[PDB]
């Protein structure tokens, strides 16, 4: 029986507890926080996460040995009891004292609490509080190193009490965890958070597969950006373009994005909105970042990916015209209607950035970019069915003045709607 289980009753109290008053705030937060529920799962994990870390972090630089550092989860019917325990840093008095994990208010009557600092000659601490305005704490032994919760759930949430109900939780949340984490003495979690990885460290292999969860796809992708940044947010992401052509639900998928929204290797929101502008709704992948709540001043990051996507596809089309060629012809339609969509000029010109024309002065089949032909003048543009048409019709023979060629009512409309280009005016001939 390959069963892993470290939580058992343990610890004892000498003495009796201390009663201690809750600040003015906090008693204020405890009422307001126990107003779904299932989320403190995710924050105590989460808190479990990054207490294990620095111990991790801090046993590493002090090139010590590395003990059991786990994530345990129990549940007790006869009980009504939700515990989790982490073997990590721990907190001393003054800490616990002090002391996301609030969260645990939400469903509990009562709360229970043993914790030992991992610095060495660490003693025991009991943390007691129903939630009211007192809170009990007491010197305990048989305290493990790291923290253990005891959540007595109130009768409306017994529910967490049960295996079947917690199991789902954890896998729709904290499929990611770093450290191994533990149900009733049964290991969950398996998949590997790769975009914290380092992007050089990332094998190809490693994005297939992941590429293939995020878009629940089987194909490959075809375009891949690693994406992480600290200085305006911080941001952990990886966004892929699909191998195969978009589909008519990719184009007319509403109030979606593909994208899946973290936080410190926690789900926040499956199929997140508003991560991305609509128009680059075809992209998957995941996008981290420790600075969200847990839903309105999110668009400082949309921005930046926005411009982000765009540089990365613009760098595309210098790397391999070819390849980006054929992306354009299957995903140019997003570009058009970005723009048509975008209400900003500076955002329009950044996206059509990306658009793609012929030009009188370059063969058949050849494209060119809005800079390019802004390079080259000593912005015209004539659409019409095809290239020998445009050389044909009367309006295109009316100085050496090289035009633009489109060939989609679309592209009429895109160029419309994207009335100049870096202060340039788009004039169509005819
Ligand atoms: C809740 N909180 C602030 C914590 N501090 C330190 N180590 C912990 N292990 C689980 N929760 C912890
Ligand atoms: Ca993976």
């Amino acid at each position: 029986e390959p069963l892993h289980s470290i939580i058992s009753s343990t610890e004892s109290v000498q003495g009796s507890t201390s009663k201690h008053e809750f600040q003015a705030e906090t008693k204020k937060l405890l009422d307001i926080v126990a107003r779904e529920k299932e989320v403190f799962i995710r924050e105590l994990i989460s808190n479990a996460s990054d207490a294990l870390e620095k111990l991790r972090h801090k046993l590493v630089s002090d090139g010590q040995a590395l003990p059991e550092m786990e994530i345990h989860l129990q549940t007790n019917a006869e009980k009504g009891t939700i515990t989790i325990q982490d073997t990590g840093i721990g907190m001393t008095q003054e800490e616990l004292v002090s002391n996301g994990f609030y969260s645990a208010f939400m469903v509990a009557d009562r709360v229970e609490v043993y914790s030992r600092s991992a610095a060495p000659g660490s003693l025991g601490y009991q943390w007691l509080s129903d939630g009211s305005g007192v809170f009990e704490i007491a010197e305990a032994s048989g305290v493990r190193t790291g923290t253990k919760i005891i959540i007595h759930l109130k009768s409306d949430c017994k529910e967490f009490s049960s295996e079947a109900r917690v199991r789902d939780v954890v896998t729709k949340y904290s499929n990611f965890v770093s450290f191994p984490l533990y149900l009733n003495g049964r290991r969950m979690n398996t998949l590997q958070a790769i975009w914290m990885m380092d992007p050089k460290d990332v094998r190809e292999w490693q994005h297939e597969e992941f590429y293939r969860y995020v878009a629940q796809a089987h194909d490959k992708p075809r375009y891949t950006l690693h994406y992480k940044t600290d200085a305006p947010l911080n941001i952990r992401s990886i966004f892929y373009v699909p191998d195969m052509k978009p589909s008519m639900f990719d184009v007319s998928r509403e109030l979606g994005s593909s994208v899946a929204l973290y936080s410190r290797k926690v789900l926040i929101q499956t199929k997140a909105t508003d991560i991305l502008p609509k128009w680059l709704r075809f992209i998957r992948g995941v996008v981290d970042s420790e600075d969200i709540p847990l839903s309105a001043l999110i668009r400082k990051l949309r921005d930046v990916l926005q411009q982000r996507l765009i540089k990365f596809f613009i760098d595309q089309s210098k790397k391999d015209a070819e390849k980006y060629a054929k992306f354009f012809e299957d995903y140019g339609l997003f570009m058009r209607e970005g723009i048509v969509t975008a209400t900003e000029q500076e955002v329009k010109e950044d996206i059509a950035k990306l658009l793609r024309y012929e030009s009188s002065a370059l063969p058949s089949g050849q494209l060119t970019s809005l800079s390019e032909y802004a390079s080259r003048m000593r912005i015209y543009y004539l659409c019409a069915p095809n290239r020998h048409l445009a050389e044909h019709s009367p309006y295109y023979e009316a100085k050496d003045t090289e035009v633009l060629f489109c060939f989609e009512q679309f592209d009429e409309l895109t160029l419309l709607h994207l009335r100049e280009f870096d202060k340039k005016k788009l004039i169509s001939v005819e």
